């Protein structure tokens, strides 16, 4: 298999390209009220990069009790443009959320839906965010689901929409 390192290195090249084709503006900081332009995205300290859309209600969620659910389009990169979640957008028609709580971790079990849909990465944006909140992110395979960590697959969320159950 390929060494840890290597799978950082060509990540860390698909990443690059991945902002130069599509003309992002890399901040070092949160820009001024949490207010971004369609192209910018904030490089956070864990390597997750984001974009707020809507900053949401000014809830915050609480690690290991918050019940969480969530909608997105999320899209591989590196080797292929394939899109492994859709239950966002117009051709989501019939989809339901997907739940977690806020805390959880990717087990690395492949019969365990956590493996594919739950990372540290699509909940980084929880300590920024609240309720029918929306973000956009590259999220590295270190910060990502169990599957992806496996396969050194960064992912791309195109839209992702959090939901507190709590307040259904």
């Amino acid at each position: 298999g390929k060494s840890y390192t290597d799978m950082l290195k060509d990540e860390k090249k698909a990443i690059e390209r991945f902002i130069d084709d599509k003309g992002l503006e890399i901040l070092d900081d949160f820009p001024a009220d949490s207010v971004f332009k369609e192209n910018q995205f904030v490089l956070l300290d864990n390597g997750v990069y984001l974009n707020i859309i809507d900053k949401g209600s000014d809830q915050r969620a609480v690690q290991y009790k918050t019940k969480m659910l969530y909608r997105c389009k999320m899209s591989y990169f590196m080797d292929s443009t394939i899109v492994a979640i859709e239950n966002y957008g117009p051709h989501s028609n019939g989809t339901s959320p997907i739940a977690f709580t806020y805390g959880d971790y990717s087990k690395n079990s492949p019969y365990d839906p956590s493996y594919y849909y739950v990372s540290e990465g699509m909940q980084e944006p929880l300590k920024y965010v609240g309720d029918r909140a929306k973000v956009k992110m590259i999220v590295p395979f270190k910060r990502g689901a169990y599957n992806d960590q496996s396969n050194g697959q960064p992912v791309y969320y195109e839209i992702l929409e959090y939901i507190f159950e709590e307040n259904l």
